[PDB]
Order: structure tokens, then sequence, then C-alpha cells
């Protein structure tokens, strides 16, 4: 089919801050050899992820703040592993400089030029919550509804997320974002803890305020809603003026959210930018080739539409998958790694085209298609490279016509980068743009970037 692909860069929406992973759950090790990864492997996994030139160049590394007392199974070990006793006896703090393997991590992205570590707590510690568990939910002790025989542990935890960043800062790893909750809305056998909108707001404030008195400058974060739909229930909350004249809002950088129990699909209703903070195929399944087949949660092109689809119709700012590289045999990673074997997914390479093109500070512009078969965005970065990511969804190729309208300079050549079945991310020929318009056909069920040069 023939389409019509007009880019206006006079119509600027949101920025974005990039795209990433976490290595959560001691994942990390799994790229540090735990299963027989390589040398050779580690340092190819690393640059596939955070190497502009050689990978994705992922700007957004999301590490968990560990609230458990050991490292048996998965778990994540806490700085503050045992009850000092009560809320206002001196905290035992312990820093091993490894964190379950996201410290040496976080070094080794940083050394490639990663800009953004996210630091999120799932739960804090047994001793300060209702049920006295880091598991199955609870209640952070002295907030709104949740009283405790032990006390008030509220000043407690803010305390402990300050010192987990102190920590990081003192080795040299400057952590750029913080949150105090992970999916509050799941009862769950694994490291958890609830609260509503009002209750997440009333804590924001405490940290908020806890922060400024340590003169620590870093982008609080709320509150990795389990779906899109599930973090918009929590804004209201979160927008509440008490009577000190400021909401949680006034305090939060960045809202985010999960796209498990719904997708983002629509404009989170916040003043602030949005992130999709975790995401991937739990379903077990293992389809690390596909791009397209039959429109599997875990094909290359399912992934390609939800990216596009959390930029052009959801606004955020930022897409973060969950695991990025892991051993196993299923998709809840972007890279399988089977002992000493690397397989990068269609959904990684899906990732590295929005990721390696669109950088830190790029502004999405206007991007219309003219056939629904062929969806498109845009973003132009800070040094005037417009990149567009156009998905042909036909089963034949499209001839595109795509015009790029007035810009600052003129446009002479574009650089087209293709995602398939058949294709990574493969850099094809270079084409001539004249009076700001080009022709390009593009594959039967594909991802295509087209990246301006100078
Ligand atoms: C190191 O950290 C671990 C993990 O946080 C701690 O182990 C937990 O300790 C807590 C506190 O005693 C235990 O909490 C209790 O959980 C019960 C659930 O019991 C069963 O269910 C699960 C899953 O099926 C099993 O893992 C578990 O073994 C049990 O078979 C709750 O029913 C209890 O609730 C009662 O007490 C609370 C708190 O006072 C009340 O609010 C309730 O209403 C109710 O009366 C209780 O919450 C937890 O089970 C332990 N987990 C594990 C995995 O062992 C260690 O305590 C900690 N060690 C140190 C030294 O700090
Ligand atoms: C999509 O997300 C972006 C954030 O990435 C949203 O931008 C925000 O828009 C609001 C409302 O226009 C801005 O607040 C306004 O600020 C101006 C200037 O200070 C002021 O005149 C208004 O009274 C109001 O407070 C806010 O600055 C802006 N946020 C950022 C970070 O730029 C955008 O609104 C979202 N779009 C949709 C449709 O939800
Ligand atoms: C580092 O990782 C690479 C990439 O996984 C490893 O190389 C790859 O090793 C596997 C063997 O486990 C090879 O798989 C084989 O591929 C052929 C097709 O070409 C297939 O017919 C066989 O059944 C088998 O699956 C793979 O080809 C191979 N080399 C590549 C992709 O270049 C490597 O062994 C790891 N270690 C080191 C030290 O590099
Ligand atoms: C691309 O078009 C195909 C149909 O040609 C869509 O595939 C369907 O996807 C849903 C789930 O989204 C499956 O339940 C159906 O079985 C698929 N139909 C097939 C394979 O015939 C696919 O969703 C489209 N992808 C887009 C628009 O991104
Ligand atoms: C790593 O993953 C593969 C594939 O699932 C599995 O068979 C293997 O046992 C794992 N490695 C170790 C050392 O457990
Ligand atoms: C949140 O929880 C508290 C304590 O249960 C309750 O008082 C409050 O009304 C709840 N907020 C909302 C918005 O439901």
């Amino acid at each position: 089919i023939d389409a019509q692909i007009n880019v206006d860069l006079q119509a600027r929406y949101q920025s974005v801050d990039g795209f990433g992973c976490s290595q959560a759950f001691q994942r990390a090790e799994d790229i540090f050899g735990k299963y027989g990864l390589s040398p050779k492997n580690q340092s190819y996994v690393l640059d596939l992820m955070y190497s502009e030139e050689r990978g994705a160049g992922f700007t957004i590394l999301r590490n968990g703040i560990g609230s458990s007392n050991s490292s048996t199974s998965n778990l994540m070990n806490s700085i503050e592993p045992f009850s000092p006793g009560s809320p206002s006896s001196t905290p035992n703090y312990t820093w091993d400089h490894y964190n379950s393997g996201q410290f040496p991590l976080s070094q080794q992205a940083r050394a490639r030029g990663l800009p953004y570590i996210y630091a999120d707590a799932w739960s804090a510690p047994g001793y300060m919550k209702t049920n006295q568990d880091e598991n199955w939910s609870g209640f952070l002790c002295g907030i709104e509804g949740e009283t405790c025989p032990s006390g008030d542990w509220r000043q407690a935890y803010a305390d402990y997320l300050v010192q987990y960043v102190k920590f990081y800062a003192e080795s040299g790893v400057p952590v750029t974002h913080l949150g105090f909750l992970n999916e509050p809305q799941e009862v769950v056998s694994y490291a958890s803890m609830g609260s509503n909108g009002t209750q997440a707001a009333e804590f924001v404030k405490i940290l908020g305020q806890t922060l400024e008195r340590e003169g620590i400058d870093i982008e609080l974060t709320c509150c990795d809603g389990v779906g899109w739909s599930e973090q918009e229930a929590m804004i209201p909350g979160l927008q509440v003026v008490g009577p000190d004249g400021k909401s949680a809002e006034d305090y939060l950088s960045v809202v985010t959210g999960h796209g498990y129990s719904s997708a983002p699909t629509f404009p989170l209703s916040t003043k602030r930018r949005t992130w999709l903070t975790e995401w991937t195929d739990l379903s077990g399944a293992f389809t690390p080739y596909t791009f397209f087949a039959d429109g599997g949660a875990g094909e290359g092109m399912t992934w390609a539409n939800h990216i596009q689809t959390a930029f052009v119709n959801a606004n955020v700012s930022a897409f973060i998958y969950w695991i990025g590289a892991e051993n196993s045999t299923t998709n809840s990673g972007m890279i399988n790694l089977i002992n000493d074997e690397v397989i990068p997914s269609k959904r990684f390479w899906s990732m590295a085209s929005f990721s390696k093109f669109v950088r830190p500070n790029a502004q999405r512009v206007k991007a219309t298609s003219s056939d629904a078969s062929v969806t498109v965005s845009a973003f132009e970065n800070t040094n005037g490279v417009v990149a567009i990511q156009v998905i042909n969804n036909g089963t034949s190729a499209a001839s595109l016509t795509i015009d790029l309208g007035k810009t600052h300079k003129e446009v002479k050549k574009v650089v087209p980068w293709v995602t398939s079945n058949d294709y990574d991310l493969e850099e094809m020929s270079e084409i001539d743009v004249k009076h700001n318009s080009f022709l390009a056909s593009v594959p039967a069920r594909s991802l295509t970037s087209f990246v301006t040069e100078c």
C-alpha cells in the first residue's frame, strides 16, 4: 500500500528521559557469571544494554532497595536487616558495596554513559510494618489507619531510604530517582507493602522534607502501580492539598506505573512527567526470534507497539522493561542467557531501535500516517537529529512518502534501521532527502527507525 507520513517539528509534546530495565532479585549476578556466562559475554551483554555505539544505549537502570535479612533464594538483602529495637533506637546499617550485584552493575553502566539510576523499594523491612513481614503486603507502621504496638516507623523508613542513597553517593554512584513502593495493590509471597493514594501522599511529604533537611537533590517518584489505571486511581490522593499548602505532587518529579493489570494507552492526569517503569511477558512462553507470528505477548512487534503507544497515546517520558538479561528460557527478560550463551530477543531489538536514537531530553513531535496498518512516532534530539519509528503491521511492504515539513536546517540524508523476523537492528543504505521529503519502502511486519544525518 502507499502511505503518507507527515512530521511537524513545530508541534512538540513531552520530553524523553529514555529507556532501560531492572536487574533486581539477584539477576545482576546472572550478567556477572553466576550460571557460567564467560567474561567475553559479560562485557558483550553490558555493551548491548549500555553502549550507544555497540547496543541499545539504555539510559535508566531501575535497582531494588533490598528489604530482606538474608540473600537466600532470589532475595535482595537490606542495609538495615534487623530491628534496632524501636523507631527512636540507633539503626545498625551495613553496606556491602554489592546490593545483590546492582552496585557493580550501576558502576559498569555509568562507565559506559548511563545517566539515570532509579532506586525503588518493594517493601520497608519487616520490623517496620503492621504484619512484621517484608512479604504479603502490610503497611508501614504509623501511616493513616495503620498503628502498630512497636510505634511509628515512618521517619525511620525515610532515614533508611536516605541512608541507601548516601551509601551509593559515598561509593561514587549518585542515585538520580528514588521510590519507596512497588505495586502497592499486590498481596504476594515476595517483598511487598500496601498503601492507597492518601497513605502514599503522606509518606511522599515526609521523605521529601527529610531529603531537604539532608540537602540531598534527588527526583522522587510514586507509586509503581501494578497497572496504568491502578496508578491513575492513586493520583487524586497525590494531588490533595493539605493544611501545609502542598500536595505530594509538589514533592514528586515523576509519576510511575507498570503495564501488567492495564497498559499505558491514555495520559495520566498529573502535571509531572510519567514513566512506564516495569513491564514484560510473564506467560512463561519462550519466543526470542519472533518479531511477528500471531501477535503473542512475547513477540518483537507486540513490544514495538507497546513502546510506541506509551509515547504517542499514554504521554510517557520513559519506558523501562522488567529484567534486561537473565539465565532463563522465558520471555520475562529481554536477553536470554543459557549458561555461556547470549540470545537477545526481538523485544530487546525493539527497545534498542527506540533507545539508540531517542536520547535523553529529546522532545516527541507530531507524526501522522495516512494508513492505520502503518503507525508512527517522531522525536527531535537536542543536537537536532530527528528519529522516526514506523511499524508496518501490513502483510505486504509499504511504500512511504515521508514529509519532515519546515525544519531548523535542511535535511539531506536519512538512514533506515530495520527490525523484523529477518533483521535485528540492520543499518540500510542512506536515502537522499529532497525538499525535506523522501521515499522509502518498509517490509511487511517490521519496525524501521529513520534517523536524519547532518
Ligand atoms: C527475617 O525476615 C523474615 C521475612 O520477613 C522474617 O520471617 C517472618 O517473620 C514474620 C514475623 O513473625 C512472620 O509473620 C507472620 O506471618 C504469618 C503467615 O504465616 C504463614 O504463611 C506464610 C506463607 O504461606 C509462610 O511463609 C509462613 O512460614 C507461615 O506458615 C502471619 O499469619 C502472622 O500474622 C500474625 O501476626 C501479625 C504481626 O503481629 C499480626 O498483624 C497478624 O494479624 C497475625 O496475628 C505474621 O505476620 C513471617 O511468616 C515470617 N516469614 C518467613 C518467610 O519466615 C523474620 O522474622 C526475620 N528475622 C529477624 C531476626 O528479623
Ligand atoms: C503529557 O506529559 C507532560 C509531562 O511530560 C505534561 O506537561 C505538563 O503540562 C502541564 C499543563 O500544561 C504543565 O503545567 C503548567 O505549567 C505552566 C507553566 O509553568 C503553567 O502556566 C500552568 O498553570 C500549569 O501549571 C507542566 O509544566 C507540564 N509538565 C512538564 C514536565 O513539562 C502534559 O500536560 C501531558 N499531556 C497530557 C495531555 O496530559
Ligand atoms: C558467548 O556467547 C556467544 C553467543 O551465544 C556464544 O556463541 C554461540 O554459541 C552457541 C553454542 O552454544 C552457537 O549455537 C549454535 O549455532 C548454530 C547456528 O549458527 C546452530 O546450528 C547450533 O545448533 C548451535 O545452536 C552459536 O552459533 C555461537 N556463536 C555465535 C552466535 O557467534 C559463545 O560460545 C559464548 N562464549 C564465548 C567464549 O564467546
Ligand atoms: C498486527 O495485525 C495482526 C493481524 O494480522 C494482529 O494479530 C492479532 O493479535 C491478537 C492479539 O493482539 C491475537 O489474539 C490474534 O490472534 C492476532 N491475529 C492474527 C495473528 O491473525 C496484531 O495484533 C497486529 N499488531 C499490531 C497492530 O500491533
Ligand atoms: C540456565 O538456564 C538454562 C535454560 O533454562 C538451564 O537449563 C540451566 O540449567 C541454567 N543454568 C544453571 C547453571 O542453572
Ligand atoms: C486510605 O486509607 C486510609 C486508612 O484506611 C483511609 O482513612 C482513607 O480514606 C483511604 N483513602 C482513600 C482515598 O480511600
